[PDB]
């Protein structure tokens, strides 16, 4: 018995139907019926036969029986089982009235309670805050930052094996799906904020153009020759080179958005500030050529994914491929954009196992950060620019900061809300990693306006916390990337375990492995060593 | 066919005698004759049997003919293959007289010689070289180093699969075997030249040994946790792992040499220098209670090798295990030293398989650098240490520094002739890396002694040589052991061949990365960042 499962073995009683159990979770959307066990027929009076099988309980379980020369069904029951339990299940015949057929479930071993490490994490965490209790730069944006590397560098190397520290399959958000796009939201206000101080003070725009060009030349060259190839599995060879990743995406929608930014840069207006909705939207009305640009890229983003034909899958077509939508459709886990990525860069190019693969069972392979999703990037990157704006513009009085962050976050939540339609599965457009929705930028970045309009009046002005954790890797970004990527199987972050099917023993591990990095990020900030590339 | 091979195919003719093929190497010492192939009897008149079989083409070759069911020696040849040939060896029966025995070997493809890309290669570099010719530091001692770090990494990451650029496998001296102890040569002449300077402007030695402690420390660490495992395998986990290493080795021989040093330190005398052979040899007896620690951990490795009682292996044994020594003796590969280290830290905290596997075919476990050796070190960073009390002592003329060296060099030159014996496996004490012989330590300082020689009067004063290569990396050598330690999987230092069987191709793989090295030490040369442990 391995993780998340359950042992349930199977008696049947009655003389002469040989029976087939049918199996699918409760989560999985518009999923076939698989096979899990085939009992025998009785073979004799009063010996019934018996069959072993093991039940997946991460989620709960549907369990049909539905015989095997006919197609009457015998039962259904619909139940949640927990981990490492004997349960027994019982078909049977009631003798009363007419013939009838009735199932029982009977409890034997009961089972383990899975969330209390969690709960005792937590718990001791809350005890030792409560023993330790008793050119400027801004404090907010580094704080924020840094909960944003804890959080990936937990995630990253493992979330203690739970299903809710990991990516979802398809269509959902998890604690997993937040920390990237937060990153990009940084980055576009880290633009404004150095772009503006370079061209005060006396500087020229081929000066900063060639700064840009060999940022993105230096982020593309270390994402493909570093980051992504596995090198314990062989040495490297074209033909089997992953193209796309992270890095070569952070540093194609820097470029875009920083030559945007230069091109139609103004000065900033003295005075800017006024009472609130008596600004006339001057922040607004300054960047006026360069939003329309923003509207047709998202246009096209649109156009593109609902009306572009695809050879053999439907033209637009948002769900995953394999068992999911009734295998109807047993390609087509990219839709319209996995056919344009499939045909510039290759099929061998790309990331061989997706997310989506361990519950719907796509065969096809697919790329989270390739083409097409590009577009995005760019339009929360601007989003993240104006947010910059706002703090510069009007830094006289804090009230008015305040009502612009409010506003932003309510209408974009208000649009969030309207495209989801409030749920999962459903809507015009769902919330999905993978494609990179407009529902996922515009949801996460009015979390990201309230979580900064919680911190500027604590952390950065008027101090209640002096935010001593998470600034310590704020300023060290890309050391604490590259550090976890290159020294991930090394002897203090990660040791051999001696059991192997435990959540409770992985997540010391993981916990320690988060506090050596920070305490590494605290140990250069004394050293006053910062690299930039 | 596989590299250093060369097919031999075997035609017998003789009529009633079942034929057993032997073979043994020419440089293998005392090694017994294992089997080849065992050819088939004439089935019927006039139609020879055949058989297939492979020979090595490192070394010559004793093949020798010796039938099946008596001993009488049919044939025996000796002669030397090369490589990918077809040889073909006939054994028949002489008509003419008497019956006799006669065998004739004949070749029907030539083989390919194997020694042109060296050629090339060496030819192509005096080409360039042609063409490109139309508290101060001391900048032999940094060229020095940089040649040995150079060599360190090119023979490290691949010889071209030769035999010359790689480790002996026992009681030989190779190119790869020199690089090692310069090192500590010139680690101890740092460790005197440091030390002087310090003590002068003001100083306490209170404040000094805690320095030398956390060098100490430092290293002891980085060598467990980062250089020794192989990562790729599997977690980290103790009873598996290897404690005994070259960083450690070095910790520890310098943390007993500077301590001892510190202790006995007297200032330099003002105007020491004198005209040769006046002296008085200040330099000599200003070290006279150092001297006798040296000598009496001198004797006892001696007499612990010597004379110490050994369970089951012989009390005294230098000798390899397996076949070698007509196996005899078939444990028995380290001697006094294996038992010792065998009996202490354990048997599986142990390098598992040694250079002396190859050829001798010994099954037990050795440590190269482990214990019993590190005396020897000891003493050779003595020396080191006696040569840059040379250089501080007589800096006024340049003469008188060049007869000591001279005279030095000479010395030991001496001691080492009449140890070694001018032979390879004879003598009273052979030389060998794996045991650290007194032969060893001997031989390779007087080459250093030489070298120092050839490279002052033209690098360091009066400059006939800008010394361009090969300082750039001699300032930084612990970031460049480090950087080919873990990073030596990647993309631009190793990438896959698609001829897995040639020297020619692997060749200029080693050499671009070598010279991309060099290039990165370069590169931070210029931007002035210099890291010291
Ligand atoms: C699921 C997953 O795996 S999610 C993967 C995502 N995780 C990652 O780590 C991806 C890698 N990304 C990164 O490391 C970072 O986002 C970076 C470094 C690439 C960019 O983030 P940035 O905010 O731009 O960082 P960085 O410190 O380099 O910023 C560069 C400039 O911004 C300036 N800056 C940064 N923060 C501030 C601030 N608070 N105030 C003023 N200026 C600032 C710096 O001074 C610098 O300007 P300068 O060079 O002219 O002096
Ligand atoms: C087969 C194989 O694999 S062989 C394996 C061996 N290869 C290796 O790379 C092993 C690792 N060893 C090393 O990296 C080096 O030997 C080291 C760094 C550990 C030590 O070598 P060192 O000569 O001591 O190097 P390093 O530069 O660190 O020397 C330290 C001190 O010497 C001083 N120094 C070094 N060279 C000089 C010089 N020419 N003149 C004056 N002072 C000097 C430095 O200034 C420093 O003094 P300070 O700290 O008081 O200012
Ligand atoms: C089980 O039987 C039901 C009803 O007869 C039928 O609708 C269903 O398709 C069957 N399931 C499978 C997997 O055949
Ligand atoms: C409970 O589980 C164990 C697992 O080995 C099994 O042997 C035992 O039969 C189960 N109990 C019952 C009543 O089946
Ligand atoms: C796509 O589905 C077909 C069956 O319709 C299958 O044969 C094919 O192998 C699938 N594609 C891949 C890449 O496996
Ligand atoms: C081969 O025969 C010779 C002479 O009869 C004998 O000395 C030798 O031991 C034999 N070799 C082997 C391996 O038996
Ligand atoms: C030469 O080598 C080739 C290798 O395939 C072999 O087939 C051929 O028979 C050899 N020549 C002779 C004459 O045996
Ligand atoms: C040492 O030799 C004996 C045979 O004499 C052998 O059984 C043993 O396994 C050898 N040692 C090791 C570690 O293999």
């Amino acid at each position: 018995l391995k993780m998340d499962q359950a042992l349930l073995l199977i008696h049947n009683e009655l003389l002469w139907t040989n029976l087939t159990v049918y199996w699918k979770s409760e989560c999985c959307y518009h999923c076939l019926f698989q096979v899990l066990v085939n009992v025998p027929q009785s073979p004799k009076a009063g010996k019934p036969s018996a069959a072993a099988a093991s039940v997946s309980t991460q989620h709960g379980s549907i369990l049909q029986l539905n015989d095997t020369l006919e197609e009457k069904e015998v039962c259904r029951l619909e139940y949640r089982f927990g981990e490492f339990g004997n349960y027994s299940l019982l078909v049977k015949n009631i003798h009363n009235g007419v013939s009838e057929i009735a199932c029982d479930l009977a409890v034997n071993e009961d089972p383990v309670d899975s969330n209390l490490p969690v709960s005792i994490a937590f718990l001791i965490g809350l005890a030792v805050i409560i023993v330790i209790s008793f050119p400027p730069r801004l404090r907010s944006v580094d704080t924020f930052r840094g909960i944003a590397l804890i959080l990936m560098v937990f995630v990253n190397y493992g979330g203690g094996k739970y299903w809710y520290f990991k990516h979802a399959s398809w269509n959902g958000l998890t604690v997993a799906d937040l920390v990237f796009p937060w990153f990009v939201f940084i980055m576009g206000s880290s633009i404004f904020l150095s772009m503006t101080s370079i061209l005060q003070r006396g500087c020229s725009k081929f000066r900063l153009l060639g700064k840009i060009a060999w940022r993105s030349f230096l982020l593309i060259c270390i994402g493909i020759i570093i980051v992504n190839p596995n090198y314990c599995l062989g040495p490297l060879s074209w033909d089997k080179v992953r193209i796309p990743g992270v890095l070569q995406r952070l540093g194609v929608t820097y470029f875009v958005v920083a030559v945007l930014e230069l091109l139609f840069a103004k000065p900033v207006p003295e005075h800017c500030a006024s009472e609130r909705s008596c600004l006339s939207l001057r922040d607004i009305t300054s960047s006026w050529p360069q939003w329309l640009l923003i509207l047709v890229l998202e246009g096209l983003w649109l156009g593109l994914t609902f009306l572009l034909p695809v050879p053999g899958c439907p033209t637009g077509y948002l769900g995953p491929g394999g068992i999911g939508d009734f295998g109807k459709y047993p390609n087509c886990t990219g839709g319209a954009a996995g056919y344009i990525d499939r045909l510039l860069l290759g099929d061998d190019h790309l990331y061989q196992h997706p997310s989506s693969a361990v519950l719907y069972h796509t065969e096809v392979a697919y790329d989270p950060e390739g083409i097409l999703g590009t577009i995005n990037s760019i339009v929360m990157a601007f989003l993240g620019v104006q947010a910059g704006k706002i703090l510069l513009y009007y830094k006289a009085r804090t009230k008015d900061i305040l009502i612009r962050f409010t506003a932003w976050c309510c209408i974009l939540g208000l649009i969030s809300v309207a495209l989801t339609k409030v749920s999962e599965n459903e809507g015009f457009i769902p919330v999905n990693k993978n494609l990179w929705s407009l529902s996922y930028v515009t949801t996460l970045s009015s979390f990201a306006f309230f979580i900064l309009l919680v911190l500027y009046p604590v952390v950065d002005v008027k101090g209640l916390w002096t935010g001593t954790p998470f600034f310590y890797p704020g300023m060290n970004s890309i050391l604490v990337y590259v550090g976890h990527e290159v020294f991930e199987n090394y002897f203090p972050f990660q040791w051999k375990l001696k059991d192997n099917q435990s959540h409770k023993e992985h997540l010391t591990q993981n916990i320690v492995a988060t506090a050596l990095w920070v305490l590494i990020a605290y140990i250069l900030y004394r050293k006053k060593i910062f690299w930039k590339i």
